[PDB]
C-alpha cells in the first residue's frame, strides 16, 4: 500500500467518470429517472414517481434535489449492492474471482449500470473472461445492445477488460492538471498585463489623456479580475468545493458581476470616446474635461456596483428552486443560481446596453470615415482590421456566455452546468485581452519599453 498520490485506481472514481455527480433528477441517455451518481430511480416514466422512490430511498422530502452528502451514500450503497449481486449471482462469481483487481472494477461497473441478471446475461462474454481471452470478449461485448446505447462508457469498459489497466480512464487526470496551469497562466496574464498599463499611466505624463483615463478604469476593472474574481474561481473548480464561507461566496459573487459591469462598460465608454475624438476632434476636446470624464467614470462603477453587490447582497438575486436553495445554505456550495429577473436585467446593463452602443459608433465610425472631403486605399483596411479586432475580441469572448446566461434561465436544463462556467471563463480572458488591444500607442509602446528594460 502506501498509495495517496492522485488517482488511485477503484470502482469509485471509475464510476464518478463514467456517471458524473448531479444533485437534480435527471433523465439518462435512455430517458430514465436517475439522481446522484448513476443512480436509477425508476423505471415509472411519472417524475413524481421518481421523487417517491428517492424521498423513501433518502428518508426525507428531497423535492427531487438531494445534497452532496446524500449522494455520495446512495452511491456507495449502489457500489456495495452491485458486489452482492455478484456473490449472489451463479454466473458472476465464478467470473469475478477469476478476475484481476482492475478487471474486477470493470465487472463491478457493468452490473452497476445493468443489475446482476441483465450482467449474467453475457452468457459468452463472460465465459470468455473465465478463461482470460481478453481480446476476445472485447470484440464479442462491443456487439451488444448496452455498447450501442452508450458507446463512450462501454469503449471505456470494454478497455479496461481488454489491457487490463487504467488507459480509458488515467488520460482524465492529465485534463486536471493542464487545466490548473492553464488557469495559472490566465491569472498571471491579467495581472502583468494590467498592472502595466495602471502603472505607465500614473507615472508618465504623455500617458494622461482623456481617452487614457477611460484606459485606467477598463484595466482597474481587469485588474480586480485576475486578483480577487479569476484565483478564487479556479480554487472553486479545482477543489470541487468552496472552502471560504457561505460570506465570502456572495461576496466574490458580488465583485464578479462588479468588475464584469465595469469591465465591459468601460469598453463601450471607450467605443464612445473614440468616435467624439475621431469625427468631432475640436469639441471632444472643449467638452469633455478631465473632471467630466471622472464623472462619467463614477457612473458606470455606481451602476456596476448597484447592479452587482446591491442585488447579490440584499438577496435579491437568489433563485428559488430547491438546488437553489441548498446551495445558499451549504457553507461548501458556491455554485451561481439566480432568478429570471436577475439574470435578464444584468445581462442588459452588463453586455447588451453597451454592445448595442458599441455595435453602433463603431460602425458609424466608418460609414462617416466615407463622407468625407474626399481612393481604395491601405491605410483603410488596416483601420478595418484594427476596429475587426476591437469588436471580434470582445464579442467571441463574452457574447457566447451572455447568450448562455439569458437561455439558462429560459428552459432549463438546456445549458450544462459545464458549458455555463466554459463560456463564462471565455470571458475572464477578455481581460487580459484588453491591454494588448487599447494600449498600442506610441506613447504606451514607449512607455513599456522603458519600465521593462530600462
Ligand atoms: C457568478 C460568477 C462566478 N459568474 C458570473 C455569473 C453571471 C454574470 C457574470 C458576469 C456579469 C453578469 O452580469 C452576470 O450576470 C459572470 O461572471
Ligand atoms: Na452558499
Amino acid at each position: 500500500d502506501a498509495e495517496n498520490l492522485y488517482f488511485q485506481g477503484n470502482i469509485f472514481e471509475m464510476l464518478r467518470i463514467d456517471e458524473g455527480l448531479r444533485l437534480k433528477i435527471y433523465k439518462d441517455t435512455e430517458g430514465y429517472y436517475t439522481i446522484g451518481i448513476g443512480h436509477l430511480l425508476t423505471k415509472s416514466p411519472s417524475l413524481n414517481a421518481a421523487k417517491s422512490e428517492l424521498d423513501k430511498a433518502i428518508g426525507r422530502n428531497t423535492n427531487g434535489v438531494i445534497t452532496k452528502d446524500e449522494a455520495e451514500k446512495l452511491f456507495n450503497q449502489d457500489v456495495d449492492a452491485a458486489v452482492r449481486g455478484i456473490l449472489r449471482n451463479a454466473k458472476l462469481k465464478p467470473v469475478y474471482d477469476s478476475l484481476d483487481a482492475v478487471r474486477r472494477a470493470a465487472l463491478i461497473n457493468m452490473v452497476f449500470q445493468m443489475g446482476e441478471t441483465g450482467v449474467a446475461g453475457f452468457t459468452n462474454s463472460l465465459r470468455m473472461l473465465q478463461q482470460k481471452r481478453w481480446d476476445e470478449a472485447a470484440v464479442n461485448l462491443a456487439k451488444s445492445r448496452w455498447y450501442n446505447q452508450t458507446p463512450n462508457r462501454a469503449k471505456r469498459v470494454i478497455t479496461t477488460f481488454r489491457t487490463g489497466t487504467w488507459d480509458a480512464y488515467a488520460a482524465d487526470e492529465v485534463w486536471v492538471v493542464g487545466m490548473g496551469i492553464v488557469m495559472s497562466l490566465i491569472v498571471l496574464a491579467i495581472v502583468f498585463g494590467n498592472v502595466l498599463v495602471i502603472t505607465a499611466i500614473a507615472k508618465f505624463e504623455r500617458l494622461q489623456t482623456v481617452t487614457n483615463y477611460f484606459i485606467t478604469s477598463l484595466a482597474c476593472a481587469d485588474l480586480v479580475m485576475g486578483l480577487a474574481v479569476v484565483p478564487f474561481g479556479a480554487a472553486h473548480i479545482l477543489t470541487k468545493t468552496w472552502t471560504f464561507g457561505n460570506f465570502w461566496c456572495e461576496f466574490w459573487t458580488s465583485i464578479d458581476v462588479l468588475c464584469v459591469t465595469a469591465s465591459i462598460e468601460t469598453l463601450c465608454v471607450i467605443a464612445v470616446d473614440r468616435y467624439f475624438a475621431i469625427t468631432s476632434p475640436f469639441k471632444y476636446q472643449s467638452l469633455l474635461t478631465k473632471n467630466k470624464a471622472r464623472v462619467i467614470i463614477l457612473m458606470v462603477w455606481i451602476v456596476s456596483g448597484l447592479t452587482s453587490f446591491l442585488p447579490i447582497q440584499m438577496h435579491w438575486y437568489r433563485a428559488t428552486h430547491q438546488e437553489a436553495i441548498n446551495c445558499y445554505a451549504e457553507e461548501t456550495c458556491c455554485d451561481f443560481f439566480t432568478n429570471q429577473a436577475y439574470a435578464i436585467a444584468s445581462s442588459i446593463v452588463s453586455f447588451y446596453v453597451p454592445l448595442v452602443i458599441m455595435v453602433f459608433v463603431y460602425s458609424r465610425v466608418f460609414q462617416e470615415a466615407k463622407r468625407q472631403l474626399q481612393k481604395f486605399a491601405l491605410k483603410e483596411h488596416k483601420a478595418l482590421k484594427t476596429l475587426g479586432i476591437i469588436m471580434g475580441t470582445f464579442t467571441l469572448c463574452w457574447l457566447p456566455f451572455f447568450i448562455v446566461n439569458i437561455v439558462h434561465v429560459i428552459q432549463d436544463n438546456l445549458i450544462r452546468k459545464e458549458v455555463y462556467i466554459l463560456l463564462n471563463w471565455i470571458g475572464y480572458v477578455n481581460s487580459g485581452f484588453n491591454p494588448l488591444i487599447y494600449c498600442r500607442s506610441p506613447d504606451f509602446r514607449i512607455a513599456f519599453q522603458e519600465l521593462l528594460c530600462l
